[PDB]
């Protein structure tokens, strides 16, 4: 009869547009207050375990990468969704795979081709183009970070690999056509910062970048575009904390949010997001459109994770690629 739900983010900005878009709507419609507690991914994820072994559940619900809710080891310290998921099926209005065992889909990211506009108006379209150097010259771009998939998955789909049959990866094939491109590979970026970076420096003409830092060199005045052409869309899931000491009205909160397409465009006008909703995607600002996906890209061009492949392929993938890089 004091009712809370206690939620932990990676704080800051993020949770300032969960606050405004989704906790304070949440709060005056219910009642219920939203705690709010924040850290890394790696420190939420070692809290959580460490409160799952001990009886002392502190927190109901966390988010982390749809990959990591996802495995194994996040099964073992959260609840099986599943059987709340099925009430989500009352409406096709929520895009695939929005409510898993893991968690629900709070929003989703780009990682997608992104080039600079040359003269003559001829710029690469598809994965197959940032391979086809005759065409499009340059310098090319990757992220070199622990987990190469999206890379590896980006060699495959220019090698002609359909994304219906693109999961499971032939690891072997991907590592073949990247051995073609690697001599026009100038910059391997790590951080968000460096691949924006480069850019700015003109390091790169034709890369592997996140949309989100697309969107800021666009607004900086910067001739740069991209395509939504076996674009990887990669999100957080909301997770429910084994045995959660408010669980009923955690699911609330969940619930809320997936019912909320306001709430969802709203979080995502502010963060540059693809939210789990069509209704969302559509009702979003004019501005905030044109930078992003529409539903039929993510239903018909996107790249959608499989989690379990990545998950059970990890450590090989990890091992297989340091040693590529040399």
């Amino acid at each position: 009869m004091e009712q809370r739900v206690v939620i932990a983010t990676t704080g800051g900005t993020y949770e300032k547009a969960l606050r405004e878009a989704w906790f304070e709507p949440f709060t005056k419609a219910t009642g219920i207050k939203v705690v709010t507690v924040s850290g890394t991914d790696a420190e939420k994820r070692a809290k959580v375990t460490a409160m799952v072994q001990t009886g002392n559940v502190t927190w109901d619900l966390y988010l982390d990468g749809e990959i990591q809710a996802g495995s194994d080891a996040h099964f073992a310290i959260t609840e099986d969704l599943s059987d709340f998921c099925m009430q989500f099926i009352n409406s096709t209005d929520l895009l695939a795979d929005s409510c898993t065992r893991g968690g629900a889909k709070l929003q989703s990211t780009s990682t997608l081709l992104a080039y600079k506009l040359n003269e003559n108006g001829s710029n690469p379209q598809t994965w197959a183009d940032m391979w086809d150097l005759a065409k499009f010259p340059g310098a090319r771009s990757f992220p070199n970070f622990d987990d190469p998939w999206r890379v590896l998955a980006a060699a495959l789909l220019a090698d002609g690999v359909p994304r219906e049959k693109l999961f499971p990866l032939d690891v072997d094939r991907a590592f073949r056509k990247l051995d073609e491109l690697r001599d026009s590979v100038q910059v391997w970026w790590r951080t968000g910062d460096q691949s924006v970076q480069a850019f700015r420096n003109d390091e790169y003409r034709v890369g592997q970048i996140w949309l989100t830092r697309a969107k800021a060199l666009k607004a900086e005045g910067y001739k740069i575009g991209w395509s939504y052409d076996g674009a990887f869309l990669v999100g957080d899931r909301i997770a429910l904390v084994r045995g959660a000491p408010n669980r009923e009205n955690a699911l609330k909160l969940i619930e809320f949010w997936l019912r909320n397409p306001a709430a969802q465009a709203k979080a995502c006008e502010t963060l540059s997001c693809t939210p789990p909703s069509q209704k969302a995607i559509s009702q979003m600002s004019s501005e905030a459109r044109a930078t992003l996906p529409s539903a039929a890209d993510v239903e018909n061009r996107i790249i959608v994770p499989d989690a379990q492949w990545i998950n059970a392929n990890m450590g090989m993938l990890v091992q297989r690629w340091n040693s590529w890089i040399r």
